[PDB]
Parts: structure tokens; sequence; C-alpha cells
């Protein structure tokens, strides 16, 4: 059953790229969260780690079809890699975070109606605390992220590199990086107001208590940017 596999790739680029602007109804959701004056809600760690757990449960489901073990040979897990020099936090997923059809469909961002009829239920019923559990608000990551960059490649399928955050537009274009077989690279840039929220010990202790509920392999690893040098310089371009 070959669902994918449709030619190597067409050498037709420069299609004016894909640029999407936050729609009026989306401007409401985006405003309602940022106009909170930023109360800091690190609870999102548990919300997001739940979805990534689903992504591993998804590949785990695919392992029922796989007669080798799980994916290929060794293993599959959630890896957290903080880069203090770049001020970036890179989470690499080796499962199935998202699919290409859902990617273009604007995962849980496609309101069309009027934001959501749940806005009314928000007046007397639910709160913003269920932001991610509704499966229609994973873009709320901008709450604590200045820049949200996602690069992903799927096995046999093409490569995708798209930008996200808040403030203007959303962009998606064909990728040609070719860094892995099939992984989701979630790297978001910390704001200068979060320079102290980069303590490894903080992360260690926080995930220690929350991961007690999640029964899946997680790894806090850090690769020291060596050999080369990554810093702020002005010479490129």
């Amino acid at each position: 059953m070959p669902e994918e596999t449709q030619t190597q790739d067409q050498p037709m680029e420069e299609e004016e790229v894909e640029t999407f602007a936050f729609q009026a109804e989306i401007a409401q959701l985006m405003s309602l969260i940022i106009n909170e004056f930023y109360s800091n809600k690190e609870i999102f760690l548990r919300e997001l780690i739940s979805n990534s757990s689903d992504a591993l449960d998804k590949i785990r489901y695919e392992s029922l079809t796989d007669p080798s073990k799980l994916d290929s040979g060794k293993e599959l897990h959630i890896n957290l890699i903080p880069n203090k020099q770049d001020r970036t936090l890179t989470i690499v997923d080796t499962g199935i975070g998202m699919t290409k059809a859902d990617l273009i469909n604007n995962l849980g961002t496609i309101a069309k109606s009027g934001t959501k009829a749940f806005m009314e239920a928000l007046q007397a019923g639910a709160d913003i605390s269920m932001i991610g559990q509704f499966g229609v608000g994973f873009y709320s990551a901008y709450l604590v992220a200045e820049k949200v960059t996602v690069i992903t490649k799927h096995n046999d399928d093409e490569q995708y590199a798209w930008e996200s955050s808040a403030g203007g537009s959303f962009t998606v274009r064909t990728d040609t990086g070719e860094p892995m077989g099939r992984g989701t690279k979630v790297i978001l840039h910390l704001k200068e107001d979060q320079t102290e929220y980069l303590e490894e010990r903080r992360i260690k202790e926080i995930v220690k208590k929350h991961s007690q509920f999640i029964g899946y392999p997680i790894t806090l690893f850090v690769e020291k940017e060596r050999d080369k040098e990554v810093s702020d310089d002005e010479a490129e371009e």
C-alpha cells in the first residue's frame, strides 16, 4: 500500500512562496492571549509534552505494522537539546508529529466559521487552560517564544521548512536541508526576558515532576557547539 511515493521532486521553485496572514478571527485569539500582559504560563510544558506523547503513540501504532521492532532498529524517543550560545531550545521528535495534509490544512488554525463557537462557552464554561487539549490551539506557543521555527522531513516524502510565531504572517516553502530521515525539529528562540529561564537545573527539576505521568522515553541532552563557532557577528550578507 504505497500512499506516498510520487516522483523524486519537481525542480519548479519560486512560486512566490506561501504567505498567510492572521485572519480577523485569528487576530482575536492571538490578541486575547497576548493582551493578558503575559502572566507567564510554563504549564504549557505539560500540555505540549502530552501532544508529543501522542506523536510517539502514533509511531507506536505504526509499529504494529512494522515487523522489525518499532521504527527501524535502535529506538525512538523525545529529545530535549538546549543551546545557550544560540539561545535556542531544540526539541527533536523521531515519530509522527504531523502529516503533510494537516500541515497545509493549518493544524487547528483553520477556523473558517468565527474563531470557534467555543468562544461563547469560554464566557461561562471553559478557560484558556484547555488551550491545547481542544486540539485547535497549538499555535499558542508564541506565549513564551519570540520565534518559532519548524524544520521537518518525512521518509519518502519531501522536505518542509516553515516559519511561525505571531505578529504578521505564516510562511511555508519547499525545504532542501536534508538533515535526517524523518523527524520534527522544533526550535524556538527565547526572548531576552527569558534569559534566566534557561537554567538546566530548572528544566531538570520541572520535567522530573511532570514526566511522572508520562510513561515514555525522554532525554535531556546537550551538544556543545564545538569545532566551529556560533556567535553574533556581522559579515554574512
